[PDB]
DNA sequence: ACGTAACATCGCGGTAACAC
DNA sequence: GTGTTACCGCGATGTTACGT
């Protein structure tokens, strides 16, 4: 164990550089990964468009984020879709399963 | 060693005793990759790990011995360099 | 033995556009 | 406002030829 992290079933190995959700291995691009990855590794903590930028992305079109978020939860899938939530007027974060 | 057998002093390389030639750059290339098994390397790690120079804007040659690498494995083990876009390779563990 | 020269391929991903 | 899906320029890899 080098840079691993675990939340729930989510496993996202920055090592081998791999995302996995109980064996299932999520092919990411780059960004839904130092995305996904960001979000995992401040679970609980709502981040807005232009932090998420100036951190994933780094020093307009802020509807990126949605978009990348769109596709990491469709890539997720209905049993993994909650990880990544929704705060009105204020941005993203990942939540923590039970 | 998953029917990869690299042999150190001999800088060579065999794959089930079918002696791989290798220049000494993808042989270098390859035992580092191997000698990490499943640890993806930026270019900027492999160009001076493997490399001596830091060619600072340019090379391509890591892709240029990666292609070279993945012929002499032929379509049967070549998946044994994986591809990681945007950050670099790694070595790939059957099965 | 290597590392450009040079192009073909194909995926990255950011904008558009609309529903709600 | 955010969910969502096209569309497609651009750029990261592949790939081989060749000069040294």
């Amino acid at each position: 164990m080098a840079g691993m992290l675990t939340v729930g079933d989510l496993v996202i190995e920055e090592s081998t550089y791999t995302a996995r959700l109980k064996g299932r291995a999520l092919e990411l691009t780059y960004k839904e990964f130092e995305l996904l990855k960001y979000l995992a590794q401040h679970a609980g903590r709502v981040f807005t468009r232009a932090q998420l930028l100036q951190e994933v992305w780094g020093y307009g079109g802020t509807r990126t984020v949605d978009v990348h978020v769109r596709r990491l939860r469709a890539k997720l899938g209905p049993e993994y879709d909650s990880m990544i939530g929704t705060v009105r007027n204020v941005g993203y974060k990942f939540v923590r399963p039970s």
